[PDB]
């Protein structure tokens, strides 16, 4: 049954809610963004009134193929009129189309639901900081200190020097990148600009892309994997195995592949500095594990609450153990107690 953290109180409304069925007394479906895990559920015979992202709307229309007259979206930093209660949609900086909601309830209560973010200071100069939150449905992710990771600049520098030496020392090198959803589009699209290629892709991957507003897409992928040194593979094929394969259907065009796998966390972060990446290496086939996040660190995270000095913290990830459940409550507190509120 629906759990209690996807349910908005003193609303009809639930976010993130369409593996359930009918939500009982559920009178809007919010979307944060076209993951998986959120979205999963709708199809073509959804028939309630799903509330998102223009982006994230287009993505239904075009892939889920929901149809045309369930899909209500919602232009970002505009107060907006559903079903009687004032919201507003906030750039979450997660992957394309993915926001945060604030309800402004009739009672006088202030909601901010986070979908998945990562948190950073500009939020601090949104909608946010012109009224007082009460209650927080926060991304919890990575809320324990171990998580630390580089800026997603300093990860893309990283990643551009590389693949650029490695294409100038050998001109018939391929650079492969991993993908499994929408997000960290940049990795690919700032390599593919420092070589001057486009990127290649599935018929399938180049439509996705093909609704996300991104400037100059047509300038940048293509379906044509012939006339590109930049690949894009579904994650899965990204080790050995299958690029050792993947190189045998280039026709001799390649002796070389270098490929990156844009993890979110992995524990060589608690000792490696970006600059001491190395990659696994067989034969002529290189992987470069990158830990390029769209969540918040630990850090950032605590940043933002403590900007925001919520009322009360409802976490949204990592809530099925106790003694994760109570880990992350000793960690609010201690927020809590530290800046005064
Ligand atoms: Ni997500």
């Amino acid at each position: 049954t629906c759990p209690f953290y996807k349910k908005i109180p003193g609303t009809g409304f639930t976010v993130d809610a369409f593996q359930y069925g009918v939500v009982e007394g559920c009178t809007a479906y919010f979307l944060t963004h076209f993951h998986s895990d959120h979205y999963a559920g709708l199809s073509k015979h959804f028939t309630f009134p799903v509330y998102c992202s223009e982006i994230t709307g287009n993505l239904l229309k075009n892939k889920l193929h929901v149809q045309e007259q369930y899909i209500h979206p919602l232009p970002l930093d505009t107060e907006c009129i559903v079903n009687g209660v004032k919201v507003v949609l906030l750039d979450a900086n997660h992957c394309p189309g993915a926001v945060m909601i604030l309800f402004y309830l009739p009672n006088g209560t202030v909601i901010l639901h986070t979908g998945d973010f990562r948190a950073d200071p500009s939020m601090e100069r949104s909608l946010l900081a012109d009224q007082k939150v009460h209650m927080l449905y926060l991304d919890t992710t990575y809320c324990s200190p171990e998580y630390t990771f580089p800026s997603q600049q300093e990860v893309i520098r990283f990643a551009i020097n590389t693949a650029f030496e490695a294409v100038t020392l050998n001109p018939h090198a391929l650079v492969v990148c991993g993908t499994y959803s929408i997000g960290k589009e940049k990795v690919f699209l700032a390599i593919a600009d420092v070589l001057g290629s486009k990127v290649g892709m599935s018929q399938e991957k180049y439509k996705t892309l093909q609704c996300l507003n991104i400037p100059e897409i047509n300038s940048l992928i293509t379906t044509d994997m012939c006339s590109s040194l930049v690949h894009l593979l579904p994650m899965m094929q990204i080790n050995f195995k299958g690029l050792q394969s993947h190189l045998k259907k280039c026709g001799g065009k390649y002796n070389q592949i270098l490929a990156f796998r844009p993890t979110g966390w992995t524990h060589s972060n608690k000792f490696t500095r970006i600059a001491d990446v190395i990659p696994q290496t067989k034969g002529n086939i290189s992987i470069y594990g990158i830990p390029y996040s769209e969540h918040s660190s630990y850090l950032e995270m605590k940043r933002f609450v403590q900007w925001l000095k919520p009322q009360k913290i409802i976490p949204t990830v990592n809530v099925g153990t106790w003694k994760s459940r109570s880990t992350m409550e000793k960690y609010f507190r201690e927020w809590k107690l530290e800046a005064g509120y």
